[PDB]
């Protein structure tokens, strides 16, 4: 009843142009049977939204990659969050979301917009800049390692040791297998600044050991739940922007839009996340057999969400393959669904927005001036390198 593919979604073959073998996936059913991994995978929008929607049924405890913590030992201690289920994810959950809070982006918005504000005056002094490197790294690294009240020495550790995060969550791969070769002294850092004495007063990092006595969590808790932060909150940010850069170099029409109205800026970010969706893909295990798309799933298999094939099937949306700053992107599933949606989403969106702002009212043109390179990842799609040449409006 379901149909067998021989297709690795964690080959360099597949990262370099995945669009084909995606509606491939799409349209050979809803369910499909991945002999090169011997996992499930679901790549339509409606089947990868109801399995975000059922964690009971696909549950995050027993992993989010392909390796089934009933199985194997996890490479790092569990998050407390990402890979844990309702009941225990719950208070968790509740203290990210109030520390990431609609309060706490008032407090950084006006230092992230001058922040963007000052890179892209910079940039356009250079003129011929990386996109990548000067900027969709360069930005959030100005302002996020601050917004959790890191010190300042040992901060290159922290975009290895997300490539690693979500390197790991793949296949045991070479990308996989290589990133934990060289993990230890990434891990060694981050855990360091995980503790309550190496994180600044009114920092994310503070802020989250200041609830460990509202009974939401306990000291133990906290140090584990900066680590979610230090794994989940640049390197994503990295690459969502990348994407929106990279989106507007590719479509002018798209930047003279919104340059003709800048207030479009969160929107052009939220289509960049769809378009691009910069975290391609997660895993769920079924803790029972389940019926999905007509189809029957045992218990204990792992599911594979294509969430970037989901933002765009042509089921779901009008003309998937445009990038259009004015489409309702509402639904996708770019920051996830569910009770495990990006917790980090207002953080994501404020720094998008205020980059894709300041580029709105500075820039007159994108043009990609040199060769593109792409950064192979397990999880993230984006650029290695993206030339540009910037025209000042
Ligand atoms: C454009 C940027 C980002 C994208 C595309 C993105 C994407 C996602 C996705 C798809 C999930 C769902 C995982 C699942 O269902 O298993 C998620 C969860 C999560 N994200 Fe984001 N993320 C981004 C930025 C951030 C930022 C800036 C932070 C923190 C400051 C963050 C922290 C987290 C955390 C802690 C979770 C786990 C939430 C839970 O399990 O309840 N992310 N993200
Ligand atoms: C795209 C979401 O990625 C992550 C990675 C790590 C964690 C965590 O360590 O809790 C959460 C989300
Ligand atoms: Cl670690």
């Amino acid at each position: 009843t379901i149909p067998h593919l021989a297709i690795d979604p964690f080959s360099l073959d597949f990262f370099d142009d995945p669009y084909p073998d995606q509606q491939t996936l799409r349209d050979a059913g809803p369910v499909v049977y991945l002999d090169k991994w011997n996992v499930y995978g679901v790549a339509r929008y409606a089947e990868v939204h109801a399995v975000l929607n059922d964690p009971t049924t696909f549950c995050s405890s027993r992993g989010v990659g392909l390796s089934d913590f009933k199985k194997e030992k996890p490479w790092r201690p569990p998050s407390l969050i990402l890979e844990a289920d309702p009941p225990a994810h719950t208070r968790p959950r509740a203290v990210l979301s109030k520390v990431l809070s609609p309060a706490t982006m008032k407090t950084i918005r006006d230092g992230f917009a001058a922040a963007a504000d000052a890179k892209v005056d910079e940039l356009l002094q250079r003129g011929c800049i990386d996109a990548i490197a000067d900027l969709a790294e360069a930005y959030p690294l100005s302002v996020f390692p601050d917004a959790m009240g890191l010190k300042q020495e040992g901060r290159e550790h922290l975009l290895p040791y997300a490539g690693l995060v979500f390197n790991a969550f793949g296949p045991p791969n070479e990308l996989r297998q290589t990133a934990i070769e060289r993990s230890a002294p990434h891990q060694a850092y981050v855990n360091e600044q995980c503790q309550r004495p190496n994180l600044a007063p009114g920092g994310f990092g503070a802020c989250i050991h200041a609830f460990t006595d509202t009974g939401e969590i306990t000291p133990d808790e906290a140090p584990l739940l900066v680590r979610s932060l230090l794994s989940a909150g640049l390197d994503t940010t990295v690459n969502g922007i990348g994407a929106a850069v990279y989106c507007l170099a590719r479509f002018p029409g798209e930047l003279q839009r919104l340059r003709s109205d800048p207030t479009l800026a969160r929107n052009a970010f939220e289509e960049a996340v769809r378009f691009e969706s910069p975290v391609q893909t997660f895993f769920r295990t079924t803790t029972r057999e389940v019926e999905l798309g007509g189809a029957v799933i045992g218990e204990g298999e792992k599911v594979l969400m294509f969430l970037g094939s989901a933002n765009r099937d042509p089921r779901r949306w009008s003309d998937p393959d445009l990038y259009d700053i004015t489409r309702k992107t509402s639904g996708h599933v770019g920051f996830g669904s569910g009770v495990h949606m990006c917790v980090g989403q207002l953080v994501a969106r404020l720094e998008g927005e205020v980059m894709l702002s300041a580029l709105a009212r500075k820039v007159a043109a994108i043009d990609i001036d040199g060769p593109v390179k792409r950064r192979f990842n397990n999880t993230l799609r984006g650029l290695e390198s993206l030339p540009v040449k910037l025209t000042p409006a």
